């Protein structure tokens, strides 16, 4: 039934998705502006040049987490605030902004946890091909220290990147996502360097920390399930398991790269020399986990890479965007419990999109998410008696926000936003989270 005392409730956001000020105070240009300034990228034709307005609005955002007393924030820094060029001078009213944001969510006594990278490279660094490139991982580590130099008197703790999957898969191989690329080679060359640069990240802002910090990385996982007990459908599973899954907790744990990954893709693998696996394997103080669906999987050799494609269950309860399986969240913890050394863990993102609508009373009676919340809790719960040793849980998103290829149309907000106006609105899901953590 109950939480520890000390456990971590929040609610994350990151800056692209939320911030807008898209030109002011000297930010650069990311990959995300010049993705969705292209025609036909994004679902609704929307942009983050506005979104919520959270560059200037961010008190109104810190008097929802307050609302609903919430002790910690997870939000992201961006890269084109700090460092315009990608590699170059630091824009010191860049720092100045998030310094003053650090000290008014303390000041409200909230925790701030900062995302280092949360896809919104700069556009110069992908010019000089980006993540394809061994130079963007050695300015990631650059960037990395500077900001900690100025903000880790007051952050403890800090996630290099958000999702390097995504990164890496959905931005270079199947181009969905910035900067739209789609070759297998230069995503798994990506996924080399996002796992280098964290590595180096973590040392360079270990030398510069003012005090000792508490170092994670957010990874997405996907817990997968055979179809069926075939040798077919149970090899599918494992191939995708080791496309999401283990080609990022691998390597991190020490392990390298697997091998049966490495055979399937063959010449398309990276050339992973030793020194770069050592410093991939950096030790962390937490991992971060993001869930929000599993996987199904029955083998399909006509189809692309991992040849695995999802057995849609029609009795699960389904989304706007995804199928509702919070078991799920139950065995990927346990998987990493028991099978893998980090610890401790924190659920850094989990929620899900709906088509939200004020009602004629004023409120929004988002009742399928306050569902998914109580069922996703209930998971921990359970997690936390097997001796999981998880810390803190973070709601996606504290308000709705530009979801990516998406735009505006997909809302995941426990607080909605209304994008004309920019009035924030707590929903009936956010007021049982206040209430439920309000009981622990
Ligand atoms: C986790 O997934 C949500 C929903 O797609 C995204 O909005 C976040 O940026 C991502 F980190």
């Amino acid at each position: 039934e109950r939480f520890p005392a000390d456990f971590v409730w929040g609610a994350a956001t990151a800056a692209y998705q939320i911030e807008g000020a898209v030109r002011e105070d000297g930010r650069g240009v990311s990959i995300w502006d010049t993705f969705s300034h292209t025609p036909g990228k994004i679902a609704d034709g929307t942009t983050g040049d506005v979104a919520c307005d959270s560059y200037h609005r961010y008190g109104e955002d810190i008097g929802l987490l307050n609302a609903l007393g919430m002790n910690a924030y997870r939000f992201s820094i961006a890269w084109p605030r700090i460092v315009p060029l990608g590699a170059g001078p630091i824009n010191q009213a860049g720092l100045d902004h998030y310094s003053r944001m650090v000290d008014a969510l303390l000041g409200a006594g909230l925790q701030p946890f900062v995302t280092l990278y949360h896809w919104d490279l700069p556009q110069p660094l992908e010019d000089r091909l980006g993540w394809g490139s061994r130079a963007t991982a050695t300015v990631f580590a650059e960037y990395a220290d500077i900001v900690v130099r100025q903000l880790g008197d007051r952050v403890t703790h800090w996630a290099t990147l958000n999702e390097p999957w995504c990164s890496a898969m959905l931005g270079y191989y199947l181009g969905v996502h910035a900067p739209g690329h789609t070759d297998l080679k230069r995503g798994l060359e990506a996924s080399h360097n996002l796992l280098l640069g964290h590595g180096l990240a973590v040392q360079a802002m270990r030398a510069a920390a003012p005090q000792p910090l508490q170092i994670g990385i957010v990874l997405n996982l996907t817990p997968t399930y055979p179809a069926s007990d075939s040798p077919e459908d149970v090899a599918a599973a494992r191939r995708f398991d080791g496309f999401v899954n283990r080609w990022f907790l691998d390597p991190l744990a020490g392990r390298g790269y697997p091998q049966d990954m490495l055979d399937y893709y063959g010449a398309a693998a990276p050339q992973a020399n030793p020194e770069d696996l050592t410093q991939i394997a950096a030790p962390l103080d937490w991992l971060g986990v993001n869930y929000y669906e599993r996987m199904r999987a029955v083998d399909a050799p006509d189809a692309s890479l991992p040849q695995a494609q999802r057995l849609d269950d029609p009795d699960l309860p389904h989304t706007a965007d995804r199928e509702v399986y919070p078991e799920g969240l139950y065995d990927i913890l346990l998987r990493l419990h028991n099978d893998y050394p980090f610890r401790p863990l924190y659920i850094t993102e989990n929620g899900c999109a709906l088509h939200d609508e004020i009602a004629e009373d004023g409120g929004i009676h988002d009742g399928q998410r306050q569902a998914f919340f109580e069922a996703h809790l209930a998971q921990l719960q359970r997690a936390l008696a097997a001796g999981v040793p998880l810390k803190g849980y973070f709601a996606w998103s504290l308000l709705d926000n530009f979801e990516w290829a998406m735009g505006l149309s997909m809302r995941y907000g426990i607080c909605y936003t209304n994008f004309e106006t920019l009035e924030r609105r707590i929903k009936d899901s956010g007021y049982w989270l206040r209430d439920f953590i309000a009981g622990q």
